[PDB]
């Protein structure tokens, strides 16, 4: 299921190219490339990428920015999107193909704080973000959280499935080979990962004991829900989709539709690793557990 | 798996039969009847029904209102029934099953405002449902939603799967073969269609630039869980099971349980094609894609 | 798919020992221990247990409550450790395994309201799950409910999949055999059942009419979501995972995540039986459908 044009085709990572323009806009450019993944140990997928990462490179904007989004498209034969869930915009305007070795750009308003899925928007989409062509726009909400001044750390975490190889039979009507988490680095030294079984087990995220972290959580799918739960603790509050008006309590965990975000926090009280898993322990079994490390100094 | 007395039965559809009878009293009539459905192109489903729509006809009524429904079963072998979840009743008593070229009447309240789903309560009700037999009731709010004014124009949604014929198996065990969308007639113009896969892409639901358009959505399953979205906006509010206090805002994406209903509203800003989709995206490409038309006229 | 030393083995259910200690301080212990079970009628599963039964034998606590756990493992090959959802503890410390023919004791506090799954913590988290090593512990909010005064009667329900006999493949790639609900009791005199498809429709739980009915419940999975609701009612109101301040109202079905629990309350108004299923029907006719049988007098 490799077509010809693919073939031998590994197309090297390249950063995020982002930019402020004015007090309410924002550059971005990403580039759609064909890029091999490591998704389990010995398994590669040649991943339909944002930028050679799967899910794609965080983006981080304010609530009010006006994204002035390009994307380039270095594949050499399937035509890709960009969609953003975090946008009001004309989808078949705005959300449309960019072709083989061509540039495209599109511009439209973040109005609304949250976590957001992003995905690319070319028919047939269940094909593209399958393939890996999904990623995570925050909007930082102008007013902030009612928690904010409470969080001592923060984190990105993601959500996605992967299946047998561009087979759109498998991606429609078979179950998950893999499910799996990654992190996408918000400061300097944050992890930066891809979507695979592994690395965040290996190499966990950390934190120090007595902290309350917060993690912005998306589930990308394509297909499954997820029952997202830190093992250890309970959600202090959560913001559904990181909308601050949305604001549960005393979570044990919580239920993201595909493509459902959320703000998360909770307190670690004890030096010890703490699983993360979506509660589905299938797709746990499968890949979806990640580890965060509490130290007494939150360093490794 | 077509029984010998349905071979060849195709009952035409008959108008919904409902008049109000006091300030809290109303009659409904329906017919369960078996009629042939086109769910895809090329594909007939000879369909367990109410009134020979499948989803169902839409019911509206108001909070407070006891409904007096009368069920005529023109099935010549099958017993059938109805639940509404709207309303308050004894099942064993209300929820009964009327025989074929029988009527039966059940007097029941409807105490609760939201956009409930109905089906057939007969054993199995899982064969009932996934047959065609489910449809929605929509209960107006006595003191109406808090975001009523805001709203230029509403439709009705609902999900739903269809899998293999009358097939008890798959209906158990198997993925749906098609999961769909209709639109029930709130006001005279208004599309009525049945689920299948295409006829809301090739008619889309129509809409004016800068509106915000309310949904009253259901997914009826019978068997997956829905992760509604507009393409190219966010829901500005959402009333979770149509109650006006399960009041969220700011959602990309709203999470239904089978049978789970909502009001979303959201705002179009710019003309263009705006997908309806489950983001549940093996649904989609099975058919779970609707379409809305944003025009500066508002017309075709 | 049954190992050697589990051969033959039927360890006979012990009750819950436990005592409270001082004002926020309680001793608890089970033990884990290879008990049959008769999940569907001629059905047995050689089930994985705490005391014996699946799902575990119920925990009540009161908010602010520091657990002294001791499991004693009964497996003689397996270990077998405790996972609660209610608690903050390190879980590479205090949630670790007892060896067969061990004793261990862990201590940590419940400092949050609601309703919580337990469950071994043992890798492959899924196989002990799926196994039957699942529960529900309460946690009693120190200032109530603000509906308490209106609750006539209350009872606990648990939902659960069974697959096919401790099989790893199955667990994460096939669709369950049999979803079933159970409860567990709160005061003496309320039925204690196990995770079958057939007591709680045989024995259905009792109640009279007009009364308001708490359900404290929870979907343990492993693997499914589900969409709780009650037939011929609407939940007044629901409490999402049994925290007070996540409070909606007028609910025609609660979705619950893998692990998630609630606490939901509705008005039987006639005479007559009432199921309680999950709206997802595939899973209900596999078994998960429970009754309850509303007399004038609230006696059988
Ligand atoms: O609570 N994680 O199994
Ligand atoms: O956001 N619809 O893929
Ligand atoms: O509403 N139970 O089918
Ligand atoms: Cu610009
Ligand atoms: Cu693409
Ligand atoms: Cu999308
Ligand atoms: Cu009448
Ligand atoms: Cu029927
Ligand atoms: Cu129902
Ligand atoms: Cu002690
Ligand atoms: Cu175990
Ligand atoms: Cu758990």
């Amino acid at each position: 299921n490799v077509i010809a044009a693919h073939k031998g085709v590994n197309q090297a990572p390249v950063p995020l190219k982002m930019e402020r323009v004015g007090p309410h806009d924002v550059h971005i450019e990403m580039t759609a490339q064909i890029t091999d993944i490591e998704i389990d140990k010995g398994k590669i997928y040649k991943a339909w990428t944002f930028n050679g990462q799967a899910p794609g490179p965080l983006v981080v904007v304010n609530e009010g920015d006006t994204i002035h989004f390009t994307l380039k498209n270095m594949d050499p034969v399937v035509p890709h999107s960009m969609d953003f869930h975090a946008v009001h915009a004309s989808p078949s305007k705005d959300f449309i193909d960019v072709m083989p070795n061509k540039s495209g750009t599109f511009t439209y308003p973040a109005n609304k704080p949250g976590v957001f899925m992003y995905h690319a928007g070319t028919k047939p989409v269940l094909q593209h973000i399958a393939n890996g062509m999904h990623g995570v726009i925050i909007v930082k909400p102008k007013n902030g959280y009612p928690t904010d001044k409470e969080v001592d750390r923060e984190y990105v975490l993601i959500q996605n499935e992967w299946y047998k190889y561009n087979d759109m039979n498998d991606f429609q009507n078979g179950v998950p080979s893999y499910v799996v988490f990654s992190s996408k680095a918000l400061k300097p030294g944050d992890p930066n990962t891809n979507g695979d079984t592994f690395t965040l087990k290996e190499k966990p995220l950390l934190a120090k004991v007595g902290e309350k972290i917060r993690l912005y959580i998306n589930n990308v799918g394509p297909n499954e829900v997820s029952s997202f739960h830190v093992v250890g603790t309970v959600f202090d509050d959560v913001y559904l989709d990181g909308n601050p008006n949305n604001h549960l309590q005393g979570m044990q965990t919580v239920m993201l539709p595909a493509s459902g975000g959320a703000v998360v926090e909770f307190t670690v009280t004890r030096p010890g690793t703490y699983p993360i898993v979506t509660h589905q322990f299938n797709h746990a079994q499968k890949g979806a557990v990640a580890m965060l490390k509490v130290t007494e100094t939150g360093e490794d």
